[PDB]
């Protein structure tokens, strides 16, 4: 009678706003905080760090702070940093419950230390609201330039800033009575690195005096920490895909749990984040494992599913992957491997049909991005277009997350290509049918279901209009599915998504299997031998895990981000 634990595994996704410190009082004279915190790489990768962080309080705390067992504080912050200068903003907000919704007004701060033996030192300015929980901080290097990551001493560069509900903090009490306290605060992260931080404090009045003493170590020496590749989470590359496994995640286990569940039982969501990264996906698969989650949504690239895959069958984890279309995933014999999206085999065929039927157009590139995916797809079609005599002039690559078109915009000009196919995604489309249209091609594009997103459109403007795209069939105009898009939208979140639907329908898959054993082996050998209803219709599934008779169907696409047979 436990909650049921499913691992859903998103890609490139912002992640709260605020984090939650945990806070606990063993005895009189001391209070422990506990920290996650994942960093952002300027790529779309985590970094995963957990904080232990010890108060030592010279005096008693009052009856009251300790009475109050787990106290919750909600904290966001910002960071703008050269090489030399620093800029950081952090907002506090203490609660009871893990539900969101004289005193300091100066400080200083010596921040100094190591990373990997690089001493660093940096001092400056800042102030803050004592009653709202708000503080500000310049800080300057004394050296010169940091060879690592400004984002390593946040959280790190006081908590005389906070307030509780009902009043002072411990740490405020402390600071007015004078006796003070002490922090220790000590760092673990995902790859064995290690920062120690310790913390002295004077008061001058309503000025504070922060040291902090740093001792950071073993970092890889071309991580993320070495190499300044940390930002704050800017949108990335999949973002798109993460957010409509999500949605249509978070629609689906409402509606199961309220339907009663599985047998009593309510699923829970663990969100994961693999960055479509074949690391990463290797990281949080074995994440997966070590929390005792036996059932896994998600891994929505190929190239992070398959990685992911090998993990999970070698667990004895079942995966439904809802997005992951290169055919290699279920090629390889694995059993404990499913579907809720067709292949690239049949997605490029697709294509070449429409392409030799409906369009025939004189004169034919084809281009991808070098990945599994876009390459995948460019040779179905390539092998599809060359079986029915159509004239394919050239088939070329290009690098993913590169802005500059130009190169290929004034060959297909030269060349009087008329019609283009697009093995890929949205960001590199999006360019693509944007920077055409702008050197006034009228060339016409085709792309498959990873360009068929709103991201194409934001990207594209009126250029996207009339892009040709494979896809699933638009299940979010079936009258079976209007309370689940009402609800999506009672949310203001839009339900016409692709992977809203696979991702509902791989809920209701696992939903099938768990209503008979919660064994992952008979799970996939039931879902084998039987059909399931879905918001997609009966999914017949084959003994490699394949949807039997799924068609993407081609569709004409709309600056407005919709898509129309
Ligand atoms: C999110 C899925 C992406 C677009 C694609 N189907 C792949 O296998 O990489
Ligand atoms: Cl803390």
């Amino acid at each position: 009678m436990e909650d049921i634990k499913v691992a859903v595994v998103g890609a490139m996704s912002a992640g709260a706003d605020w984090r939650i410190s945990k806070e606990a009082c063993p005895n009189g004279k001391t209070l422990i905080s506990t920290l996650k915190w994942s960093y952002t790489t300027g790529d779309g990768k985590r970094y995963r760090s957990t904080a232990r962080t010890t108060f030592t309080f010279a005096k008693p705390m009052a009856a009251n702070y300790l009475k109050n067992q787990p106290m919750y504080v909600f904290r966001r912050t910002e960071l703008k940093h050269s090489k030399t200068e620093m800029d950081f903003k952090e907002w506090q907000k203490a609660f009871t419950d893990v539900v969101g919704m004289s005193l300091p007004a100066t400080h200083e701060l010596h921040i100094f230390g190591s990373i990997n033996g690089v001493g660093f030192d940096m001092v400056g300015q800042g102030s803050g609201n004592p009653n709202v929980g708000y503080e500000e901080l310049n800080l300057k290097s004394t050296k010169g330039e940091l060879q690592f990551s400004p984002w390593i001493l946040v959280p790190h560069i006081f908590h005389q800033y906070l307030p509780y509900p009902d009043g002072m903090s411990p740490f405020q009490a402390a600071m007015v009575d004078g006796s003070g306290y002490q922090v220790h605060r000590t760092v673990r992260f995902e790859d064995g690195a290690s920062l120690t931080v310790n913390y002295r404090y004077t008061y001058e009045g309503s000025h504070i005096k922060g040291e902090a003493q740093v001792k950071g170590t073993g970092f890889p020496a071309d991580g993320p920490v070495m190499t300044n590749s940390l930002t704050a989470f800017h949108i990335g590359p999949v973002t798109q895909y993460g957010d409509q496994e999500f949605t249509g995640a978070e629609q689906a286990v409402a509606d199961i749990n309220a339907r009663g569940g599985i047998k009593g039982n309510k699923l829970q969501i663990v969100k994961y984040d693999d960055a479509c990264d074949p690391k990463q996906a290797v990281a949080v698969a074995n994440r997966v494992v070590n929390d005792g989650i036996k059932y896994v949504i998600g891994h929505l690239c190929s190239s992070s599913a398959q990685p992911a895959s090998d993990i999970y069958e070698d667990a004895g984890i079942l995966m439904i992957t809802p997005a992951a279309t290169a055919p290699e995933l279920t090629a390889r014999g694995y059993q404990l491997i499913l579907r809720t999206t067709g292949l690239d085999s049949d997605q490029g065929l697709t294509a070449a049909k429409y392409i030799l039927e409906k369009v025939k157009p004189q004169r034919i590139a084809i281009v991808h991005d070098k990945q599994q995916y876009g390459e995948g797809l460019a040779r179905a079609v390539q092998g599809g277009l060359k079986k029915g005599n159509a004239n394919v002039v050239f088939f070329d690559g290009i690098t993913a997350g590169e802005k500059d078109f130009s190169t290929l915009v004034a060959r297909l000009k030269k060349e009087n290509i008329d019609f283009v196919y697009y093995g890929g995604y949205h960001p590199e489309m999006g360019q693509i049918l944007r920077q055409a249209r702008a050197a006034g091609l009228k060339t016409q594009f085709m792309g498959p279901e990873g360009v068929a997103n709103v991201s194409l459109s934001n990207i594209a403007g009126e250029s996207a209009e009339g892009l040709l795209v494979t896809k699933p069939k638009n299940y979010d105009q079936v009258p079976a599915n209007k309370h689940i898009v009402d609800a999506v939208k009672a949310k203001k979140q839009d339900p016409s998504g692709a992977f809203v639907w696979t991702t509902y329908a791989a809920l209701q898959s696992l939903q099938a299997g768990l209503n008979q054993s919660d064994d992952p082996a008979e799970i996939a050998k039931y879902l084998k031998a039987n059909s399931v209803d879905t918001v997609m219709g009966p999914l017949t599934w084959d003994e490699k895990g394949d949807l039997k008779g799924f068609e993407f169907g081609v569709f004409d696409w709309h600056a407005n981000g919709t898509a129309t047979d």
